[PDB]
């Protein structure tokens, strides 16, 4: 299992627009388009992110390409952001793919707000990380990925999913 096979699993993969859970559109696996509630905003954005005019269909290629983009830019801006780079260069391989979900899931500044959690994980508490993330509005929202991150977290195995 890798960091592309477990995000793959968790967002799925659709070539039409679609809502997210938050009733965002979004499109391929996970790529949010925008926060506006106009699907034609939504198709400005995606023909502006593909290059061509799509009509609100993309092919598989297209789709993975924007995954490719979007798991660099997730990997990048943890390195990058002052809070999150300390926790990434603390963990084992495993664990550092479940940050990374984290925060291709709600970005960069959303994780880095879970301050107590992040000392938690940097300092090697797993029981006591995997208690503080799920008293979350994001454990709330999405329980069934937030449970199979969270005990990703705690064992530093594939296990949950798998
Ligand atoms: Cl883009
Ligand atoms: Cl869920």
């Amino acid at each position: 299992m890798n960091i592309f096979e477990m995000l793959r699993i968790d967002e799925g993969l659709r070539l039409k627009i679609y809502k997210d859970t938050e009733g965002y559109y979004t499109i391929g696996i996970g790529h949010l388009l925008t926060k506006s509630p106009s699907l034609n905003a939504a198709k400005i954005e995606l023909d502006k992110a593909i290059g061509r005019n799509t009509n609100g269909v993309i092919t598989k290629d297209e789709a993975e390409k924007l995954f490719n983009q979007d798991v660099d830019a997730a990997v990048r801006g943890i390195l990058r952001n002052a809070k999150l780079k300390p926790v990434y260069d603390s963990l084992d391989a495993v664990r550092r793919a479940a940050l990374i979900n984290m925060v291709f899931q709600m970005g960069e500044t959303g994780v880095a707000g879970f301050t107590n959690s992040l000392r938690m994980l940097q300092q090697k508490r797993w029981d006591e990380a995997a208690v503080n993330l799920a008293k979350s509005r994001w454990y709330n929202q999405t329980p069934n990925r937030a449970k199979r991150v969270i005990t990703t977290f705690r064992t530093g195995t594939w296990d949950a999913y798998k």
